[PDB]
């Protein structure tokens, strides 16, 4: 599924994310538009072996079992291909995670290149949320 922008900020939003961890809802709209283009079905695959799965792009080396990642940790207990649904409450919970281990959204390559320091309230501007 690609989500558009209000209805993926409605979603997040309603899963717990405006704020969580001080990350005001606009950080992971726009995190989510460069990581994935809001498609819960993208996947990438890394140069270490691992691969990025679903809106959020989280990562099979540490994230998510798929099989194919030797030597990896399995840490939001879930195989990758669960971050791929439509329905996002697995990437939400899992991003929670990650969000709480030490280095906030740096963990997301897109957000710290392309996201942190801007205007990220405009990600959520006009939205009924
Ligand atoms: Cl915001
Ligand atoms: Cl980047
Ligand atoms: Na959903």
């Amino acid at each position: 599924k690609v989500f558009g922008r209000c209805e993926l900020a409605a979603a997040m939003k309603r899963h717990g994310l405006d704020n969580y961890r001080g990350y005001s809802l606009g950080n992971w709209v726009c995190a989510a538009k460069f990581e994935s283009n809001f498609n819960t079905q993208a996947t990438n695959r890394n140069t270490d072996g691992s691969t990025d799965y679903g809106i959020l792009q989280i990562n099979s080396r540490w994230w998510c079992n798929d099989g194919r990642t030797p030597g990896s940790r399995n840490l939001c207990n879930i195989p990758c291909s669960a971050l791929l649904s439509s329905d996002i409450t697995a990437s939400v919970n899992c991003a929670k995670k990650i969000v709480s281990d030490g280095n906030g959204m740096n963990a997301w390559v897109a957000w710290r290149n392309r996201c942190k320091g801007t205007d990220v309230q405009a990600w959520i501007r006009g939205c009924r949320l």
